[PDB]
């Protein structure tokens, strides 16, 4: 054993040892209890980044905890390769997107390979390889035909200039992003996932997952959004029907969840484009105004809420089925067309955006719903006016003295014996539009015939190979302007046809690839039907938080979908999810005629002061800190990281410094720190072995040891029981690492020098590399050898001796009949060691 911890001799030394066992290459081997633990596969942006570093390394630690307590553990690493940055990237370098994205591949995996993550290479995927793809298509062509997928006319924002479409969150004031120019809303047909149609199985089934982070859960309830509300239909005044046709000039219909406050509306609002508002606006050109300022809106979801809400009187009214009033209707600009009915009443007294809309407009507010003896304020609003559960009806005439729910029922009553409303359910979720304007993506396997119409690729022409021959310019979406790839025949009929050009949602590749990783290279179906019988659903996912409502939902969309097509048993991909944080670093400047310089870059100047550059030396100017990104050029390169000081530091302070969902706050010191406490765990096994060389652990009956030996017997297994806790229940690694920490530190106090004193010091050794294995595999497989010549994997996760957890009777007379034992003996004078106590009073 060298005396010296060097982890460039060490680290490819354990690499090539795990390769050679093949200890991640694992099959479906039904004598050994499967583990399948996922990590979110990245983007081959072109290198890995600490965010990258952080996922994959809690990945393999809860991995190689599951692996040591003999588990057969797939932990399976891929490539999320079609996407916008190949597609940027080839425009700015001239060279192809596959071309880019593989050579990233091959870069990542040998940095994935150099940190020594216990992956199955031999279950590696490229998303963008016709030999994934074909099965997404093959999956399309099936839901297409059952009506599952639809193609219909849909609304985008178009750029005129760059001459592509843009996501309402590319669109600046009406402008796109990097052009500057107006977009325009152009109506162009796409294709549909029926998302809505497992709407109610997508809510429901999250009450499954108890081992789900709530918040996650109320995040996708939230965005599903079920209601269950009453249809209104409230009737045009008879002065107020020019211009309405049908059932417009009869009533107007709404939605509303809160039909117990109905007696309290006093006034409704329409969309810009409902039906109402044009015959209003057909003479007056502020609501003409006001209604192209609504259809030119371009607001994200996020920013719905954010939005001020402004609206515009039309002087038509509309007549209260329940207590005569006739209440005006305006045009407002949070009243979507889509959503419903397009139009909605509001009660200003009880919902908190009614009464900022009745204070800016001087709006009435009529209370009707009372909780307690709680003063209403028509100017203020209180918690207490939305209340639902608590609350009982005021001024609503004989529905008086009710509660919600008995409220709701007998309003529902009285609407549907006129013939006024009914109740009714809604979803705020909308229909999951997955086609896509550019090139680097999945085609869509659909053939159009001017004689059969939309035609699905037959099953046996599968894949619809994307030819990678392409560079894209940055004039339109290349495969429309490729008569080579979209001019061919129809399968139907076998006449003149065009292939779509439009490619698919780069949410689709990840919706299903936790399944492909079963049998990645299965022909004849998306998995195999023998593989999916063995490893079930995911055990472990991890992943950041940004990914908690679109991928999530979307993952679970596909596994029912593929469990109703046959090809899976589970209903939920994910059992346990695990959401990790950002990692934050400090950033630095220098002003220009701002340029961010990295920090990798940059030196700081006993206390520190100031920071100045490396190459120069003249200073810097210190920023605040944020999360690591090309914006502010604070991303911490990990090459240079392992570099510097090996694999095993990196992983080790990334566990360290946070709890997996806590923010990483990149720190120098921090990871000096780690690589000190390696060099500590190095020379404390070297200087044990030095002074007598390797025994036999202590093992057994631990009656005879010495005070101080059993005491670190006792922190010994009590620190086992602690990180077993900390890596299977609790998730938190770096309370984990502390408890090691302790445990050196009262084995460096204790005298492990006899005979039996060097057995238990083996014994805690043994334990401390196997405890730590998880976290820094290189080190402790190293030290684990020049301890002990079994197979570490095969010692298994050290076991709790609950004897040596157990602590080692006195009888106590007064005046003659029934230090350390007098203090405790009068809590109940001479003292017998260790037999009697006599109280001499
Ligand atoms: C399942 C699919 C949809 C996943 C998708 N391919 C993806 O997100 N691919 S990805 O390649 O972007 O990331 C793969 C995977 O590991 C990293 C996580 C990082 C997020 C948090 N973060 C980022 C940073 C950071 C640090 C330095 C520089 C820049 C940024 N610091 N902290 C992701 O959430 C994901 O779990
Ligand atoms: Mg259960
Ligand atoms: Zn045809």
């Amino acid at each position: 054993m060298q005396e010296h911890y060097q982890p460039a001799a060490i680290e490819p030394a354990a690499q090539k040892k795990w390769d050679d066992a093949r200890i991640s290459n694992v099959s479906e081997d039904a004598s050994k209890p499967k583990y399948y633990c996922l990590s979110m596969f990245p983007y081959p942006s072109g290198k890995l980044h600490m965010g990258h570093v952080r996922n994959y390394t809690i990945g393999d630690v809860l991995s190689r905890f599951k692996l040591l307590n003999g588990f057969n553990v797939m932990q399976p690493m891929g490539w999320d390769a079609f996407g916008m940055p190949a597609e940027n990237a080839a425009m700015k370098n001239n060279v192809a997107p596959a071309a880019w994205t593989y050579d990233n591949i091959e870069y990542m995996k040998t940095q994935l390979k150099s940190l020594g993550f216990a992956v199955d290479w031999e279950r590696e995927v490229a998303t963008c390889k016709p030999e994934y793809y074909r099965w997404e298509q093959w999956l399309f062509t099936k839901l297409f035909e059952k009506g599952i997928v639809y193609r219909k006319n849909g609304t985008v924002n178009w750029d005129p200039v760059d001459q592509t479409v843009l996501a309402n969150e590319q669109v600046i004031d009406g402008r796109g992003w990097r052009s500057g120019a107006l977009i325009e809303k152009r109506e162009i047909p796409m294709y549909y996932f029926k998302i809505t149609d497992y709407a109610e199985e997508l809510l429901n089934d999250l009450d499954k997952l108890e081992h789900w982070p709530e918040q996650v859960k109320t995040m996708q309830r939230n965005w599903i959004g079920k209601s269950r509300g009453m249809t209104v239909r409230f009737a045009v005044s008879d002065d107020s029907k020019q211009g309405l046709e049908g059932d417009y000039a009869k009533f107007l219909q709404v939605y509303t969840t809160r039909p117990d406050t109905l007696m309290g509306a006093t006034y409704v609002a329409v969309a810009a484009e409902h039906p109402l508002a044009t015959a209003a606006a057909a003479d007056k050109p502020e609501l003409q105004a006001f209604i192209a300022e609504c259809k030119a809106g371009s607001v994200a979801e996020a920013d719905m809420a954010t939005m001020e809400k402004k609206g515009v009187p039309t002087g038509r009214y509309v007549v209260n089925p329940l207590n005569g009033d006739k209440l005006e209707v305006w045009i407002a600009n949070y009243v979507l067309w889509g959503y419903g009915d397009g139009a909605v009443m509001a009660v200003p007294a009880h919902d908190e955006r009614d009464f900022e809309f009745a204070a800016k407009y001087n709006l009435p507010k009529k209370q009707v719903i009372a909780v307690g003896d709680n003063a209403f304020d028509a100017n203020r609003w209180q918690e207490w006016y939305g209340d639902k559960e608590n609350g009982v009806l005021v001024n609503s005439g004989d529905l008086d003295g009710l509660d919600f729910q008995t409220a709701f029922d007998a309003v529902a009553a009285k609407l549907q014996s006129q013939g006024a409303g009914e109740p009714k359910t809604q979803y705020r979720l909308r229909d999951w539009g997955i086609s896509r304007q550019r090139y680097w993506g999945c085609p869509i396997p659909i053939v159009h015939c001017e004689k059969c119409g939309n035609v699905p690729v037959p099953a046996d022409q599968l894949p619809v190979v994307l030819p990678e021959n392409v560079v894209p310019d940055g004039m339109g979406s290349p495969l429309a302007k490729m008569p080579e790839f979209y001019e061919t025949s129809c399968p139907c009929c076998g006449g003149a046809a065009k292939r779509e050009t439009d490619t698919m949602d780069t949410f689709i590749e990840s919706s299903w690839y936790f399944f492909r990783y079963m049998s990645p290279k299965f022909s004849d179906g998306m998995v195999s039907a023998e593989s999916a019988k063995y490893w079930g659903a995911v055990d472990q996912y991890i992943g950041g938080i940004e990914h908690a409502i679109l991928h999530l939902l979307y993952a679970r969309f596909f596994t029912k979908l593929m469990r109703d097509e046959g090809l899976v048993n589970v209903d939920e991909p994910f059992e346990r999810l695990l959401t990790q944080g950002m990692v934050v670093c400090e950033t630095y400047y220098r002003e220009n005629d701002k340029d961010w310089i990295n920090p990798a870059d940059v030196e700081l100047t006993g206390r520190p002061v100031s920071a100045v550059l490396k190459a120069d030396g003249l200073p810097v100017v210190i920023s605040g800190t944020e999360k690591m990104s090309k914006s502010k050029n604070n991303g911490v390169d990990p090459q240079e990281l392992i570099n510097a000081y090996g694999a095993d530091t990196a992983r080790l302070f990334m566990m360290f410094a946070a709890p997996p969902e806590q923010s990483l706050e990149w720190s120098d010191s921090g990871v000096e720190g780690a690589h000190r406490f390696l060099r500590r765990l190095w020379r404390t096994v070297y200087e044990y072995l030095k002074q007598g060389g390797a025994v036999k652990a202590f093992a057994g009956n631990q009656d005879g040891l010495s005070k101080e030996l059993k005491d670190l017997r006792h922190k010994l297994h009590s620190t086992t029981a602690k990180v077993s806790d900390d890596y299977g229940r609790r998730q938190q690694f770096n309370t984990a690492i502390a408890a090691v920490m302790e445990l050196l530190n009262q084995y460096d106090k204790t005298d492990t020098g006899s005979e039996q004193g060097r057995a238990v010091a083996q014994e805690v050794l043994e334990a401390a590399v196997r405890l730590l294995w998880p976290i820094v595999p290189h080190i402790c497989e190293t030290l684990w050898s020049e301890l002990n010549g079994a197979k570490l994997w095969e010692a298994g996760w050290p076991t709790v001796d609950e004897a040596a957890l157990v602590k080692s009777e006195v009888m106590v007379q007064v005046n003659g009949k029934l230090a350390d034992l007098e203090a405790a003996a009068l809590a109940n004078i001479i003292v017998v060691p260790g037999r009697l106590v006599n109280i001499v009073v």
